[PDB]
């Protein structure tokens, strides 16, 4: 599933997201932007080290959800990377409060370092009513 703007902010809001670890709504709206273009069903294989980035905030199968053929993985949020491809994000949203947990926080993700930190990201929240 392809997310409205407006529609995943009140998605991730009632999703408890909102503050999550200090991290504002606007700043996970920015990190799926940039990471899938708000789509549950992106992947991404990386070639270099043979993970998989999977769903609508590219979480990696080496660290947080287990695809089976990723070599030296573990699995942290204990979740089946299938669960990221999923259109409900509930599983998803679970999965990225377990990634910022760790002293990292939302640094974890280096697209949010080039595009989001330290900048002006109040437009990805605009006129959705979170």
């Amino acid at each position: 599933k392809v997310f409205e703007r407006c529609e995943l902010a009140r998605t991730l809001k009632r999703l408890g997201m909102d503050g999550y670890r200090g991290i504002s709504l606007a700043n996970w709206m920015c990190l799926a932007k940039w990471e899938s273009g708000y789509n549950t069903r992106a992947t991404n294989y990386n070639a270099g080290d043979r993970s998989t980035d999977y769903g609508i905030f590219q979480i990696n199968s080496r660290y947080w959800c287990n695809d089976g053929k990723t070599p030296g993985a573990v699995n942290a949020a204990h979740l089946s990377c299938s669960a990221l491809l999923q259109d409900n994000v509930a599983d998803a949203v679970a999965a990225a409060k377990r990634v910022v947990r760790d002293p990292q926080g939302i640094r974890a993700w280096v697209a949010w370092r080039n595009r989001c930190q330290n900048r002006d990201v109040r437009q990805y929240v605009q006129g959705c009513g979170v």
